[PDB]
């Protein structure tokens, strides 16, 4: 069987947290009053939800509305415990409210607004200091919820709501995350395809905050290469092959070796031998501008077969590539 793994941080976070911490299908939900919001504009449907723009009429601000399609309570009380536990946070997507949708028939959870450019448009404009600055500001995210006991399980440039006007930043869509317990077992049914972690992409379920990492290091391989996305697979195993063909065969070997991990037998005919490539090889004239020896050595840093190998968020705010973004 497959030899067990336990995060390197934050491990007992939650073991030594109240019952009543993470807990969720226990949770007793607080509900507002549904009458103080009114829709203005869809925003966006996806699998789980449509998302609106919104007016709270008892202080005439704007607000996102989120009208959850029906799904099992406990998935919906655990988005709402997680996001309630972490409020406050920093970049973390405040929850105003929560409202019971008279139309829908299910929760509604209201949102503070963020402004936000979408990322497709915003990303051809920002700098090598833009980007330095806004991954610094991911990770505060990231670090806060992982020391609070919570994965995200689902980063991506489409969470990532940024105000860039007023340089503001928040981590959306809690909908996929997680509390994190020693020896659990977890979905890997979890992130977007480009987004997916080598330990969902071999079946291993004892995973961990890591996997966030690796989501992160997706992003900024597409960010400084200016290639959206990075690792482009046509489905779950052809991604583990692009990533092969730039992490290399035999480190994936070593991965799977260490965990006592079989590769599916599907792969015995499209996974090839590659060696791993030197990041060098993706700079070029268009973005150059973007690379440094330290963006290439931190990306290395979060992409990493193995789990346990990956930079922690604190560890990443400490590497060299944040030397030069200002802080506060
Ligand atoms: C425009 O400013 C905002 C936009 C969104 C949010 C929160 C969302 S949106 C979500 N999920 C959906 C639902 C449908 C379509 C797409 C997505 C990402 N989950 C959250 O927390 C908060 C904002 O201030």
């Amino acid at each position: 069987g497959p030899v067990p793994s336990r995060a390197r941080v934050y491990t007992d976070v939650n073991t030594h947290r109240p019952r009543e911490y993470w807990d969720y299908e226990s949770h007793v939900v607080e509900w507002g009053n549904q009458d103080d919001y009114q829709l203005v504009r869809k925003l966006g449907r996806g699998k789980y939800s449509e998302v609106f723009e919104a007016i709270n009429i008892t202080n005439n601000e704007k607000v996102v509305v989120k009208i959850l399609k029906p799904v099992k309570k406990k998935k919906i009380k655990r988005e709402i415990k997680i996001l309630e536990n972490l409020r406050g946070g920093p970049n973390i997507i405040t929850l105003a409210d929560i409202v019971k949708d008279p139309v829908s028939r299910t929760p509604a959870l209201v949102f503070e607004h963020v402004n936000n450019t979408d990322f497709k448009q915003l990303y051809q404009t920002l700098t090598d200091y833009d980007i330095r600055f806004y991954m610094y500001e991911i990770l505060k995210a990231l670090d806060y919820c992982h020391s609070m006991g919570i994965m995200h399980r689902d980063v991506k440039p489409h969470n990532v709501m940024i105000d860039h006007e007023h340089r503001k930043l928040r981590l959306i869509d809690w909908g996929l995350a997680e509390f994190y317990h020693p020896g659990q077992e977890y979905n890997v049914r979890v992130a977007s395809r480009y987004f997916k972690g080598p330990e969902l992409l071999v079946d291993y379920q004892m995973y961990d905050y890591s996997l966030d990492m690796w989501s992160l290091g997706c992003m900024l391989a597409s960010m400084i290469f200016r290639k959206e996305p990075f690792f482009h697979g046509h489905d779950n195993y052809d991604q583990l092959v692009r990533i092969a063909k730039v992490l290399g065969t035999e480190d994936l070997y070593d991965y799977i070796d260490k965990y006592n991990i079989e590769l599916d037998p599907r792969f015995n005919d499209i996974l090839g031998r590659h060696s791993r490539k030197r990041w060098e090889r993706f700079v070029h004239s268009e973005n150059q501008h973007l690379v440094s020896p330290e963006a290439l050595d931190f990306l290395d840093k979060l992409l990493r077969y193995d789990h346990q190998s990956r930079l922690t968020a604190r560890e990443a705010m400490e590497h060299p590539y944040f030397y030069t973004v200002v802080k506060d």
